[PDB]
């Protein structure tokens, strides 16, 4: 209500060389008070990374904005999917983001995969977050071995929340999956009404332990 | 008091080709009154690796039990993980964690190590990492307040070495804030780069913990080191 935050990025697929991005962003204040605020541009990626685009500026809308940055993506970093989000925190402390993805090396609308072993992932019911009282979210699983020979996977989950927690989703589980089968469940969390307020990135991790290759698929659920 | 834990571990130095780590868990209720929890023992590592303690030999079912303490009880527990040559060497940090039926978050962390040393700082082949939080601030004011950080990147190599540094603060709500942009540097063969930056925490930003982050990039090797501390809102 009192920002709307948009980003836009010109391109969301690069190569394995990386390259570059261009973003327009877009911070409107339709309330009818005037507004302050502080904005900044970040991206997150595979194997831990962030990083920076464009820092901190505080903003006073009485002393919409429309801004574009870009970014440099080098060969180093890793093949994968990367987010970029424009933050907006309000002097009230209201936190406002507008998220874009793109891929570097890989195809965008094609499943993560490891050598013809994809992997699906996804928040079942497409449940974003859950009340204070608490609530429970499923999360669908499916691996599929595509590949003529056997699959050797390591597969875990855990839920990365505020104050530190690293809430266990699934334990650590190893399935020998042969050419053109699939492994296939339903794992849920319950959000327990004593969990802390904030956001959780449900982390999914996926290993071949014969090549050693790991990816993870991460999802976003708020616990209000 | 609700709650006090504690950790130990096994050992703290695995080499590169991994091992298996043995953990005491100590979860003490010093209260009056009885105390209903749940716990759990979770791995942090580089690369973005987070995995639970917990290994099962099917398909993963249980949920998380509570479990309850009379005052002046505890519980002794003791738990064991394999950690294999595939997860990528550095440092480490294990967690029990428990959440009280009241909310409140009780923690006991140890680090370990693999295929570098103890006491060692992060490297990159001769190339060495010594970020710090420089007074020691742990903490700040949900009014607000500053912390600067001490960066010493000392190169012990031959020759001279090309690396870019940034640094994020990596908060609640999916916060990711710049602390230092991106820079490249060319540091000489014995030269020492040595820089001061700090993160003001504005009133506006939310209650909680947020994650120092600096990494730091061999340009010509292409490889990656991180550092991250802590720092708390109230
Ligand atoms: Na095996």
């Amino acid at each position: 209500p009192v920002i709307e935050a948009n980003l836009s990025l010109n391109q969301n697929q690069l190569a394995s060389n990386g390259g570059y991005i261009s973003s327009q962003l877009g911070i409107r204040n339709e309330s009818c008070e005037t507004v302050k605020f502080k904005y900044w541009l970040s991206i997150k990626g595979p194997e831990g990374i962030y990083f920076p685009a464009k820092a901190v500026v505080g903003v006073d809308t009485a002393q919409m904005l429309n801004v574009t940055r870009g970014f440099w993506v080098p060969e180093y970093m890793a093949d994968g999917k990367y987010t970029v989000s424009l933050q907006v925190v309000a002097e009230n402390g209201k936190v406002f983001k507008a998220n874009q993805e793109f891929v570097k090396g890989v195809d965008l609308n094609s499943l993560p995969e490891l050598n013809g072993l994809t992997i699906d992932i996804k928040n079942q019911f497409g449940i974003n977050s859950v009340e204070s009282t608490g609530g429970f979210v499923p999360f669908t699983v499916d691996l599929n071995n595509g590949r003529e020979g056997e699959a050797n996977v390591e597969f875990w989950m855990t839920a990365v929340g505020p104050d530190g927690l690293i809430i266990p989703v699934n334990a650590r589980e190893k399935w020998v999956i042969a050419s053109g089968d699939t492994y296939s469940k339903v794992r849920g969390i319950n959000f327990d009404k004593s969990y802390p307020a904030g956001e959780y990135t449900i982390n999914a991790q996926v290993v071949d332990i014969v090549s050693g290759e790991r990816v993870e698929q991460s999802m976003t659920v708020v616990k209000k």
